[PDB]
């Protein structure tokens, strides 16, 4: 069935042209690779993060510089955990899981 409600099958589009993988083809994608995945506020983001990556194929590791974005104002969340809210505007449309556009600093 339909898992809506509170934790939400949210579907989420995953960018990952960093790692030189796709789907043999270059950077255009028809659609990104897509995961229905349940979100819900009781988990961390970086844990709903290490998941999608797994499910990705790419190593949590990375969970340091991805994020759920915003379809349509580009927001990323860099919450630490979400909120129904953000599930409720997510659900709108969907998710996406990205690499940070940012420099990465040797924490």
């Amino acid at each position: 069935g339909a898992h809506m409600g509170g934790s939400m099958k949210i579907r989420v589009e995953l960018i990952n042209g960093n790692e030189h993988r796709t789907s043999s083809t270059p950077q255009q994608p028809q659609q990104n690779p897509s995961v229905s995945h349940i979100f819900d506020g009781e988990t961390a983001v970086k844990d709903h993060i290490k998941v999608l990556l797994t499910h990705f194929k790419i190593p949590v590791d990375k969970v340091s510089s991805y994020a759920l974005q915003n379809p349509f104002t580009l927001a990323y969340v860099e919450d630490s955990f979400l909120t129904p809210e953000r599930l409720v505007e997510a659900e709108k449309s969907y998710f996406i899981l990205r690499m940070k556009p940012h420099a990465i600093a040797d924490r």
